[PDB]
This record gives C-alpha cells, structure tokens and sequence, in this order.
C-alpha cells in the first residue's frame, strides 16, 4: 500500500453495515465526493462533500495505526473508535475499506466501504463488494450502492 498513490479525489460508491445509525439513515444516503490529502500525524485527511436534506462538508481525520494501510478514526455519527483497513485497492480505480469497532462486549459493528475514482461502478466491483460484505456477516439488506446525487458533488 503506497499512501501517496491514494491521495486525491474519491467517490463513496458502496456501504455495508450493521450499525444502528446505518440501519436507519440508510435510505437517505447518497454517493459523496471525498478528497484525500495528508494529515498532521502522517495519516489522511478526508474532506467529503455530501447531500444532506437537499449540501454539506465535513473532514474526518484517519490516524495512522502502526502499519501501512491501517488507521483509526474517532467518533463519526456515533461515539466510538474505528479500526480502518484497506482490504484491497487499485489506486487508479477503487479501494475496499473495512472498519470495525465496539461499544463493548456484544456491541460490535462492522462497516464495509467502497470508494471509487469514477462515479460509475462496474459489476465486477459490485460483486467483489458483495462478496466481502457477506463474508463479514452482512447480508443484502446490509449492502447498499449509493445513488449519484444530481447535485452536491460536482458544482
């Protein structure tokens, strides 16, 4: 994993989870544009522009986790820490991320995220994503391919 090659513009195209938050705000989520650039500690700054209630921007800081392609993230839409890993990536096409956390014994969710350099997604990729998600205890009702906002991602 060459972190430098993973900088620049990405589109979030796939999301698979079992979190409470996702189990509800699911239908409401669209594809977001995420620009990746270095963080202070040698990690990654993720600046995303997304559609929320018909246009917003937030920055998430991925702190380095001791090995290349491994990171941690603080409290997103919930209040926990996330262990993020790059399952597989082609810096010119896509990246399959896996995030895991736990609010405590018997309280552990998983989140699979598929980022893409383009807004269109090839079936082969959808399948890879489908497969990974199903190996991690997620089913179809968990897997969602984010809609292309006809707005808050180009402008």
């Amino acid at each position: 994993f060459q972190q430098d090659k993973f900088l620049g513009r990405w589109y979030s195209a796939g999301l698979a989870s079992n979190s409470s938050w996702f189990r509800e705000k699911k239908a409401v989520l669209y594809m977001a544009k995420t620009v990746v650039a270095p963080s202070t500690e040698g990690g990654l700054n993720l600046t995303s522009t997304f559609l929320r209630k018909n246009c917003e921007t937030k920055i998430m800081v991925l702190q380095p986790a001791g090995a290349p392609g491994h990171y941690t993230y603080s409290s997103p839409h919930s209040g926990s820490i996330h262990s993020v890993s790059v399952v597989e990536a082609n810096y010119d096409e896509y990246a399959l991320l896996f995030s895991r956390g736990t609010k405590g014994p018997g309280q552990d969710f998983r989140m699979a995220t598929l980022y893409s350099r383009t807004q269109t997604l090839k079936d082969e990729l959808k399948e890879k994503f489908t497969t990974f998600s199903k190996a991690q205890g997620l089913t179809e009702e968990d897997i969602v391919f984010l809609p292309q906002p006809d707005k808050c991602i180009q402008e």
